[PDB]
């Protein structure tokens, strides 16, 4: 079994609208991911037209026709992911694939990134070989890519070698995993979708057994840098007022993840991040142009946290509520800066904002 190559000969839209109705009648596609292709062509061809960019014509068709040969190839031949994944770089580079892929979808001219030089910060302490951990909230598949894409020319160490905490639907889905493939990742079912299907539950927890036993290992050897959302899924609307804030975390995972990081004998960090990017690939299909941003903020004493509060139980609800309220006072900023028309006038003595590129 080779894999078929019929994509990359592909030089116009109709040839490659064709191309896929020609491997789904040879039954190579099964047909919904046959028809999730026709739905992703055309919701990028529409994002990238309707964002203006001069080379939209060029730019849809390329990054469309690798993208469908790389899915096909995995339709082919799938990719299983390793507990703790390593970006694949050659002889295809996944990760140049998905930072290509996505970047005319981010308005640069309307994104921002706050507190940049604490991102500095960041490096140096792995430098120092001290681990990282990123306390996030997560708003679409596409997060590792656009997180990336942000700090590519200020940051390019934490571009390309974040570790990203994810799993299920990016994991699975022959129409996600190429871009999955080009990132690092400690693989792990998500606590909210554990029991969707209770028969494959202690399947789930065997893997996440493994993962974390690995991520673990991997702290032990310093210099780890991690993200992770402990909402454990996309930020979602609020069904009243149709507003957008980042999900409530589970206090659990994030204590879990403090005890990872205080119990691997090197110096350790969790540092709260904000991301906003729903817009662009929203949760429940749809993509738009649209700016991004994110920011990052110091790291929250535990210790103050514990000196403060009456019992254990409260302290660790008091820990992760403490992260959770410098994201949601880093996403405000972001919104502000965005949607809300201020640009760097957003700007506050907590957030500073910038527009690096």
């Amino acid at each position: 079994a080779s894999h078929s190559r019929k994509f990359l000969d592909v030089r116009s839209e109709e040839e490659l609208l064709s191309c896929i109705k020609k491997e789904t009648e040879a039954g190579k596609l099964p047909p919904n991911v046959a028809a999730g292709m026709e739905e992703l062509y055309q919701n990028y061809r529409n994002a990238v037209i309707e964002s203006g960019n001069p080379k939209a014509d060029e730019i849809v068709l390329s990054n469309m026709t690798v993208a469908l040969d790389r899915i096909l190839l995995d339709v082919e031949d799938p990719f299983v992911f390793s507990s703790h994944h390593k970006a694949i770089r050659e002889p295809f580079d996944y990760y140049i694939f998905g930072q290509n892929y996505i970047r005319p979808l981010i308005d640069f001219g309307n994104s921002f990134v706050g507190n940049l030089s604490l991102f500095k910060d960041i490096e140096e302490k792995l430098q120092q070989g001290h681990n990282v951990v990123l306390i996030s909230n997560h708003q679409t598949e596409a997060d590792p890519a656009i997180i990336s894409l942000l700090l590519e020319k200020t940051n390019p160490y934490i571009a390309e070698n974040t570790i990203f905490v994810a799993g299920d639907r990016v994991l699975a889905d022959p129409l996600c995993k190429p871009f999955s493939i080009g990132r690092n990742l400690i693989c792990v079912y998500s606590k909210k979708h554990m029991f969707d299907i209770p028969e494959l539950t202690e399947t789930k927890r065997k893997a996440n057994t493994r993962s974390l036993k690995e991520m673990a290992l991997l702290l032990r050897g310093g210099s780890q840098l991690i993200w992770i959302a402990p909402s454990g899924g996309r930020d979602r609307p609020d069904p009243s007022t149709g507003e957008w804030y980042p999900a409530p975390f589970d206090a659990s995972s994030v204590d879990n993840m403090r005890r990872l990081i205080q119990h691997s004998d090197v110096p350790g960090h969790l540092f709260p991040l904000a991301l906003l990017c729903h817009d662009i690939m929203p949760p429940p299909r749809v993509i738009a142009f649209n700016g991004a941003g994110l920011s990052v903020a110091p790291e929250i004493s535990f210790e103050e946290i514990a000196a403060t509060h009456k019992n254990p139980e409260e302290v660790r609800e008091a820990y992760s509520k403490a992260l959770f309220d410098s994201v949601a006072m880093q996403y405000n900023v972001l919104k502000t800066a965005i949607s809300g028309k201020q640009g760097l006038g957003a700007s506050t003595a907590d957030v500073s904002l910038s527009q690096p590129w």
